[PDB]
RNA sequence: UUAG
């Protein structure tokens, strides 16, 4: 419902799975729900973990199956590049470039990068 | 150790 704020984003983004599975889903940043093991999201809500990457799931530069860490949901390490993209202190934290250079980003409000204060009223 |  309120994936328009950033806030409900930062709570729910790929918290979840998504209704349905044809490939009609873009199946990437468009869709705020998990299509699989690596697109998922565990809510930080529920989860306390850090940053930084889990190496038992990032080998270097490659986000790996995240079973075959044996720590499993209880691990307090990022399990997803979209666990860390949209972690509390990560989300929004840097400019988004393609709004800098274009003044659009295609991402839109699943962007995890910065984009320009809006005005209040 | 943010660039899907
Ligand atoms: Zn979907
Ligand atoms: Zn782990
Ligand atoms: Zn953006």
């Amino acid at each position: 419902p309120r994936w328009q704020e950033t806030a409900y984003v930062l709570g729910n983004y790929k918290t979840e799975p998504c209704k349905k599975p044809p490939r009609l889903c873009r199946q990437g940043y468009a869709c705020p729900y998990y299509h699989n093991s690596k697109d998922r999201r565990r809510s930080p809500r529920k989860h306390k973990y850090r940053s930084s990457p889990c190496p038992n799931v990032k080998h270097g530069d490659e986000w790996g199956d995240p079973g075959k860490c044996e720590n499993g949901d209880a691990c307090q390490y990022c399990h997803t590049r979209t666990e860390q993209q949209f972690h509390p202190e990560i989300y929004k934290s840097t400019k988004c470039n393609d709004m800098q250079q274009a003044g659009s980003c295609p991402r839109g409000p699943f962007c995890a990068f910065a984009h320009i204060e809006p005005p209040p009223l």
